[PDB]
């Protein structure tokens, strides 16, 4: 849409008030002109047909309960872009300021979100397992990070390279949640998962085993479901990433933590420079060590913490 950039206010899924960037042209649209080639949010109207309608509002005020998921998808897509640009110098998911598109209210009681190759899609949940998925900043950044991976390493969605794909999403969605200082933690989807249960999450980075995910290479899932456990085996990597950043002793192997900033820097460098579509866990180790070496020197503590970490999780 062509119009005048303006700023609206709304309430998110969690009931929090925020300003969003909008465009005025008879109606007020959920189109943000300030970021790259724009951030566009659509209404899928409980159907599966994408992207749906560009979100239009009569008064620039988004306080209706139907508005909730749109506010958040729009806003959190903004923060995600900001993180990439500010922290890693990357303009949008393609590095060329490509427009970011999101559709909310996808299907009925749909318990998931996804990057479909060209845009993000967000179900509303069934109201018990999940509430509208775009209310989790880590969920929004996990998904957009799949766009980043597609344009860089291109990790195939299956077996070890898909577990890596999943882990990078989890890593960068956590980094974005810390970046925004939105009650940060090392958990995935805690804000939108099981509105009746407190203190749970979909996956843990600090302790993947809490939910039954492997925290060691010897415990890796060798089957068929979940594209060969792309969401299961990612826990081996998430654990490794957690240890590099925070430190700890895991299975008798001690890791000195080097912090989240440096973790983000080594991982982004591995993703953009060393990983390929077919990379396996052992190639991720090599890619991380080499990124750490490039940045900090072969004899750095950084390099030493990356090796420990992988050693702690049984990767090589
Ligand atoms: C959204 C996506 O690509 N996924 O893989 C999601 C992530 C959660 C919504 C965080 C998923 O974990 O599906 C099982
Ligand atoms: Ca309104
Ligand atoms: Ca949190
Ligand atoms: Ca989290
Ligand atoms: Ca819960
Ligand atoms: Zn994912």
């Amino acid at each position: 849409i062509t119009g005048t950039s303006t700023v609206g206010v709304g309430r998110g899924v969690l009931g929090d008030q925020k300003n969003i960037n909008t465009t005025y042209s008879t109606y007020y649209y959920l189109q943000d002109n300030t970021r790259g080639d724009g951030i566009f949010t659509y209404d899928a109207k409980y159907r599966t047909t994408l992207p749906g309608s560009l979100w239009a509002d009569a008064d620039n005020q988004f306080f209706a309960s139907y508005d909730a998921p749109a506010v958040d998808a729009h806003y959190y897509a903004g923060v995600t872009y900001d993180y990439y640009k500010n922290v890693h110098n990357r303009l949008s998911y393609d590095g060329n300021n490509a427009a970011i598109r999101s559709s909310v209210h996808y299907s009925q009681g749909y318990n998931n979100a996804f990057w479909n190759g060209s845009e993000m899609v967000y179900g509303d949940g069934d109201g018990q397992t999940f509430i509208p998925l775009s209310g989790g900043i880590d969920v929004v950044a996990h998904e957009l990070t799949h766009a980043v991976t597609d344009y860089t390493a291109g990790l195939i969605y299956q077996n070890e390279s898909g577990a890596i794909n999943e882990a990078i999403s989890d890593i960068f969605g956590t980094l974005v949640e810390f970046y925004a200082n939105k009650n940060p933690d090392w958990e995935i989807g805690e804000d939108v998962y099981t509105p009746g249960i407190s203190g749970d999450s979909l996956r843990s980075m600090s302790d993947p085993a809490k939910y039954g995910d492997p925290d060691h290479y010897s415990k890796r899932y060798t089957g068929t479901q979940d594209n060969g456990g792309v969401h299961i085996n990612s826990g081996i990597i998430n654990k490794a990433a957690y240890l590099i950043s925070q430190g700890g002793t895991h299975y008798g192997v001690s890791v000195v933590g080097i912090g989240r900033d440096k973790l983000g820097k080594i991982f982004y460098r591995a993703l953009t420079q060393y990983l390929t579509p077919t990379s396996n866990f052992s190639q991720l180790r090599a890619a991380a060590v080499q990124s750490a070496t490039d940045l900090y020197g072969s004899t750095s503590q950084e390099v030493a913490s990356v090796k420990q970490a992988f050693d702690a999780v049984g990767v090589k």
